[PDB]
DNA sequence: GGGCCCGCAGGG
DNA sequence: CCCTGCGGGCCC
């Protein structure tokens, strides 16, 4: 539903699982790396080292597409088998691109600050391959917009879509020094579920 | 009512 | 150690 922020929920907060970040309603979806409707467009996403075209370099990152993928046996994830499509939620992600929708050759837009906001979550997973990673769980980094996106052949030798994100946001990116300040001053910390600490200190 | 899914953990 | 496939929410 929403756009932008949630009113009140700083950069830098953390969560231990999915889940958490889906009650908090920075991203809805529990699974699902975005949050996006096919003709309105998308208002969030997880770096997660899910899909293995995706580069993170901090303030900018090249995102994938979801699809690509035989999910048959009751799947969530698998490894590329098939050309990726401008549908669904990767169609709602390309709405946010202040540029008119292309699905053949995709778009840049030149006012790129002007299209929609997607808030943007980083994972721990995503640690095997980018250095902007938290050391556990979830993490809030803010507003991030569209600035192009267009198809290639990924990795895996399929067309996958590939999103230019760059940062929108005066709130400092968590890794920087001052986000580092603001963090430490605010008190963020871990968000467990609740019981979840306990039913650990059942080691024995 | 069926599709989708950047998680997660039980059980091998 | 590695492997399998489940709920449930959200979309359409």
């Amino acid at each position: 539903n929403h756009y932008g922020p949630i009113p009140g929920i700083p950069v830098g907060t953390m969560w231990r699982f999915r889940v958490q970040v889906s009650e908090s309603g920075v991203h809805r979806p529990h699974v699902a790396g975005i949050h996006g409707r096919s003709n309105d467009g998308a208002y969030s996403l997880v770096l997660a080292g899910g899909y293995e075209d995706d580069v993170d370099h901090g303030n900018f990152f090249t995102y994938t597409g979801s699809g690509g993928r035989d999910l048959s046996g009751n799947k969530r994830t698998a490894e590329q088998s098939c050309d990726q499509k401008l549908t669904n939620t990767n169609r709602a992600l390309a709405l946010n691109c202040f540029a008119p929708i292309n699905d053949q050759e995709g778009a840049e837009a030149k006012d790129w600050r002007s299209g929609k906001p997607v808030r943007v979550v980083r994972n721990v997973k995503g640690g095997k391959n980018s250095k902007y990673a938290p050391a556990e769980g979830n993490r809030y980094d803010g507003i991030y917009k569209v600035v192009k996106y267009w198809p290639e052949k990924g990795k895996s030798g399929f067309l996958v879509w590939r999103y230019l994100l760059r940062r929108d946001d005066d709130e400092p990116g968590p890794w920087t020094k001052e986000g580092k300040d603001r963090i430490k001053k605010l008190g963020l910390t871990m968000q467990y579920p609740e019981g979840y600490l306990e039913a650990l200190a059942n080691a024995h």
